[PDB]
């Protein structure tokens, strides 16, 4: 099984998560629709986790935006939806 776990704070401060994502791009954008970015207080931040490999750069509001390379074979973000704004991400292999 394949799951990371990020930590952000939304609200417009970061972004909301405190949680384990089976994928860091395709449930970057999923993860937003609901709980990685409230829109009507959301931000734009690294999302990282410090001790292990955890950092994703990106933004997620509830908006139509473009598909950020999230490869979801499922919804990629190029829709109405979790905006979602593009960044460097690293994170443990």
């Amino acid at each position: 099984s394949n799951t990371r776990n990020f930590v952000l704070r939304d609200e417009d401060g970061n972004e909301h998560g405190v949680f384990t994502g089976k994928q860091p791009r395709q449930a970057a954008l999923k993860a937003a629709n609901r709980g990685s970015g409230t829109k009507a207080n959301p931000d734009i931040i690294r999302l990282r986790e410090r001790g292990t490999k955890k950092v994703h750069v990106f933004k997620a509001w509830k908006e139509i935006v473009d598909a950020p390379k999230n490869r979801p074979a499922w919804m990629p973000e190029k829709i109405s939806k979790p905006f979602v704004k593009k960044e460097r991400i690293e994170k443990l292999e």
